[PDB]
């Protein structure tokens, strides 16, 4: 069966067109599944039984499992998602006026970020459409879907789960569109953010196919310690990464003219107040939002988390030169925190083959 998650409302119409249905049959059954989080035809009342019975022999709607559930104290709600036999995360992140959903793009990552978790395991695969969007579905259900509870879930999304999103622009892409479409999660495009740590000729082709919130990850002030943090910048290095972000926002305005910058914070290798000085140089043609994400630990990393303190210094450097800085409150400190985590060890696979049989 062809799974509907897969499609966006073009493909979604099109689809539709070779049933022998006119194009709103499609967007009419697209709100059933995101505004509903419905993945029953039989549950779809004001479609004609006709219809209903076309759409169960050749469709399904098969999101992605949950495997595993950890809920925080502070609303922070962490899931590990099967994706066929590897498991990838999904994180719901509650606040006051927002709330925020964390996810992934591939399973595992090939670009070997040494502060990052996912790094150590490798790159398996990309992440097909249904089980990308799959996890806002799955997420959106299980927390309470808009037109079941009246207040909607979900009111931000960031690919900021295990992966790199630009290296499997071909299911991104599409999948962001359903975030964006009304018929799907009505989401803005500032509620859209993609995170990067910058795959450069890939960048200037997200932003011939779509416009979204463009978030980078830069996390040093210099190309010698970037080498080091993170591998991509010997590629494409910072300044080579920050002229595709002007080109990107030329395009783009769901950014509003600023990119926001993701900036971890790492004890002793970029957050004394030289490293400051010199990413304030660093940006001073480029508008932005820094964020300072303060580092959560995990087993086998060879750093540290930054001291509150040396957050402030570094903060109120940028501060004093008038950039916009927010330090990033941690969440799920009373559970795994730490992205990739939850989705443990490649070896698991095997035992988990093994507990089906007896179950
Ligand atoms: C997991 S990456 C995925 C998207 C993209 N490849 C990127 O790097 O932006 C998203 C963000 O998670 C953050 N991150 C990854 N591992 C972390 C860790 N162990 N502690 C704190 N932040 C982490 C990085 O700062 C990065 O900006
Ligand atoms: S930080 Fe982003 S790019 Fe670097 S390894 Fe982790 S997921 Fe891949």
């Amino acid at each position: 069966k062809i799974n509907l998650l897969d499609l966006n409302r073009q493909q979604m119409r099109e689809f539709f067109k070779d049933l022998g249905e006119k194009p709103f049959r499609a967007d009419q059954v697209m709100k059933w599944m995101y505004h509903y989080c419905c993945d029953n035809f039989d549950e779809m009342t004001d479609i004609n039984k006709v219809l209903r019975g076309k759409l169960k022999e050749v469709a399904e709607i098969r999101a992605p499992e949950v495997v595993e559930e950890q809920r925080s104290s502070d609303g922070t709600i962490k899931w590990a998602i099967a994706v066929g036999d590897q498991r990838v995360e999904t994180v719901y992140i509650p606040e006051d006026d927002r709330a925020t959903l964390a996810v992934s793009s591939q399973v595992g990552c090939a670009l070997e970020c040494k502060f990052c978790s996912t790094a150590q395991q490798g790159f398996n695969r990309n992440l097909r459409v249904s089980e990308i969007i799959g996890q806002v579905w799955r997420a959106a259900k299980i927390v309470g879907a808009a037109k079941v509870t009246g207040q909607r879930p979900i009111t931000n999304v960031v690919m900021m789960g295990m992966g790199e999103p630009l290296l499997n622009l071909n299911n991104v892409v599409p999948a962001m569109e359903i975030m964006l479409d009304d018929f799907g999660f009505g989401l803005s495009k500032r509620r859209v953010t993609l995170s990067t740590s910058g795959v450069v000729p890939a960048l200037d082709k997200l932003g011939d196919m779509i416009d979204v919130a463009l978030a980078i990850s830069l996390h040093a002030p210099n190309d010698e310690i970037r080498d080091e943090i993170v591998p991509i910048n010997k590629k494409y290095n910072i300044e080579t990464f920050l002229a595709a972000v002007r080109r990107y926002l030329e395009k783009s305005n769901a950014n509003q003219g600023r990119v926001t910058i993701e900036y971890v914070m790492l004890d002793h290798v970029n957050d004394g107040t030289e490293h400051a000085h010199q990413l304030a140089e660093l940006l001073k043609d480029t508008p932005c939002k820094i964020n300072l994400i303060p580092w959560n630990p995990f087993p086998g990393a060879p750093y540290g988390r930054s001291s509150n303190s040396r957050i402030d210094r570094f903060s109120k450097v940028l501060m004093s030169y008038g950039f916009t800085t927010i330090v990033r409150k941690t969440r799920g400190d009373d559970i795994d925190a730490a992205c990739g985590q939850l989705a443990g060890d490649v070896i698991d696979r095997t035992k988990r083959t093994l507990r089906k049989r007896m179950q």
